[PDB]
């Protein structure tokens, strides 16, 4: 009874907007009188391999960018400011975006979710959720013209900005900046070819959607049997796995199924070598792509 | 290849609270009629078998209060309440300054739909869902999502094409098109009901399977072909349903070389096991991914 859920991306949608510098364009974040946008904006496709931002900015100015609002209220767009930050270009426009939600600005953690808004265009065409693999990079699906879209949660009316994306590595796999600049991964927005670390499970993920598992009958794993979470940190750190670390949203499904953290810890280092054919909620490989806040905002 | 809806910022535009009596669940706010399933006249007590008939002349002129809660915020009066299927069709003084252009489509079992879990007149979630060819989704509704919508969009046209009612013995719903008909024809009255057995959506498993190719996952690929009048036979007594080729369809076969009929037949072997192969990562065959879905997201 699990699907990949999304917030409803209304709020979101009212801030898109399209940057362009020269010829090159992307998607932009128009929030109150600024609008943030990725820097490799500016770099012409000839530098793009190896390019000198600290060059490109100063060789720039407020008339080498335009931004232009193509959906709901059109807009008359204006620059009169512009900074870089990190691998982020943050431009002042004239007029504060009226649509403008609550908002803040936190860096995501591994295992993570968060919605994100598949821009082109500065114009909206799908929304759809990932989790912030272990080696900071996201399987989103994401096209020609899609940087500068944006990743999003939403706890109560704050929306919390946390993802711009950026890049595209080996085939699927995506990454961008947290909204202080940074890029996540360390990885270098240039046209030069990266490599990736190496992806992790997210236990915690693991021991969720175990947990669900548990909450619609199909417990046939549940031994009583139980590996401390000490002792599983440690093997877990020799077979492709995250640090367990336990939470106040994970207790809470752990009283409701009366099943233990250190129950489904021992149970995952049987279930990695193998179901032997033998399906939980229909899959043979563990699900590390819900988390215990989904789980219980969905089985609840 | 990732599930993918819609933007829904329109769809939540039209998002209301409908509320009658002790009932009160969600409705769909487009020109002077706010759309909403009829059971907000039922009582709770007497859900078991209402007579709607008899219901809805019980009301009243003021029977129906309806809140707008997001964007500007609105009471609005209702002028005039008919039904239609299992749903209400309420006429109320304003037209909704924010409605779109739409249509009321029917989908049929295998595709795709952006749906909006809306609690108490409030977006919450967005998600995709295939219709079940049984006629259900897979989804995840709770308490109060009565009314949700699901929609798909033709250009700039939002097509509504449901509006969630029930859920039966584990999490599998259903709801109506706006014509008033439940699909499945499960009727609007809290009794148990029998679901029929599902089948799988061949034609997303041909697509599924174009999928794989394009990222070059072809091992499962022989020169032998079943044509799709073979296949439909076969699949009657194997639990799949009949296949519908495509546009759509078509244009993986070109851009991959690949025969339809050499993915039909390469279902009827894949149907019993993968013999220790995975493909995309995955051990059974994945039938949630439209042609069309993979015709967008391997562009
Ligand atoms: C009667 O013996 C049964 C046996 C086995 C299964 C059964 N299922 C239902 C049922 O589903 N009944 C509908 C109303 C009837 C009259 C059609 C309902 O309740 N629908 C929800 C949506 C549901 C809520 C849970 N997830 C959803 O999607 C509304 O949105 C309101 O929500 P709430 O009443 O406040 O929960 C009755 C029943």
């Amino acid at each position: 009874g699990l699907v990949k859920m999304s917030h409803p991306s209304g709020d979101v949608e009212a801030c898109m907007v399209q940057v362009t510098c020269g010829s090159m364009t992307l998607n932009g974040l128009w929030l109150d009188n600024t609008v943030w946008c990725p820097r490799h904006v500016m770099c012409p496709a000839d530098q793009l391999s190896d390019p000198n931002y600290d060059a490109l900015l100063i060789s720039m100015t407020n008339h080498s960018f335009s931004v232009q609002k193509h959906i709901g209220a059109p807009a008359n767009l204006r620059v009169v400011g512009h900074a870089m930050q990190g691998t982020l270009l943050k431009l002042t426009v004239d007029v504060a975006n009226p649509s403008t939600p609550a908002y803040t600005f936190t860096t995501v953690k591994p295992g993570a979710a968060f919605s994100v808004l598949a821009c082109y265009n500065g114009r909206p065409t799908g929304t759809f959720t990932v989790v912030m693999r272990p080696n900071y990079t996201i399987k989103g699906s994401f096209l020609c013209g899609s940087c500068g879209s944006v990743g999003y949660t939403k706890e109560g009316s704050v929306i919390n900005f946390c993802y711009m994306h950026q890049m595209e590595l080996a085939n699927g796999t995506h990454t961008g900046s947290a909204f202080d600049g940074t890029m996540y991964g360390a990885f270098m927005d240039k046209q030069v070819h990266q490599v990736q670390l190496t992806d992790k499970y997210c236990s915690v993920n693991v021991v969720a959607w175990l947990y669900a598992a548990i909450l619609n009958g199909c417990a046939w794993f549940v031994k009583p049997n139980r590996t401390s979470v000490v002792s599983f940190n440690e093997w877990a750190l020799a077979n492709q796995f995250t640090e367990f670390v336990g939470t106040q949203s994970v207790d809470m499904l752990a009283v409701k199924t009366g099943v233990a953290i250190e129950q489904l810890l021992y149970a995952i280092q049987q279930l990695y070598t193998g179901f032997q054919g033998k399906q939980i909620l229909g899959s043979t490989m563990l699900e590390d792509e819900f988390t215990p806040e989904d789980v219980n905002m969905q089985i609840m």
